[PDB]
């Protein structure tokens, strides 16, 4: 509350820690359908049913402009893209499963990072 405050967590390296995670999660063998935007003329139903679509490119312009206030918001846009991957794609695909190999990578990463 107003003059009480609890001990100031350091959070000067979140930026380049966020940016070496993202770069890891660019470079997974599993990250292919997570690439780019989904192509919303080319993809049926997909407009219309994911209301807010995510991707790695667009996180990653998000990160280099600052966009992103806080490591809470980052974390935020990582995990809608895995919540809209489950959302369209059945379990047994590849995509499917792709998401959530790269959710299970991501979490790790993120625990071992900042928990």
């Amino acid at each position: 509350s107003m003059s009480v405050k609890k001990p100031k967590r350091d959070d000067s390296k979140d930026l380049a820690l966020c940016s070496m995670i993202l770069t890891e999660m660019e470079t997974h063998e599993d990250a292919w359908p997570f690439l780019l935007p989904v192509n919303l003329k080319l993809v049926p139903g997909y407009k219309k049913v994911i209301k807010k679509p995510m991707d790695f490119s667009t996180i990653r312009e998000k990160l280099s402009s600052g966009q992103y206030p806080n490591l809470e918001t980052f974390a935020l846009d990582v995990r809608l893209v895995f919540d809209n991957c489950e959302t369209f794609n059945e379990d047994d695909s590849d995509i499917g499963r792709a998401g959530h190999n790269m959710r299970k990578y991501f979490e790790k990463k993120w625990t071992d990072t900042f928990k």
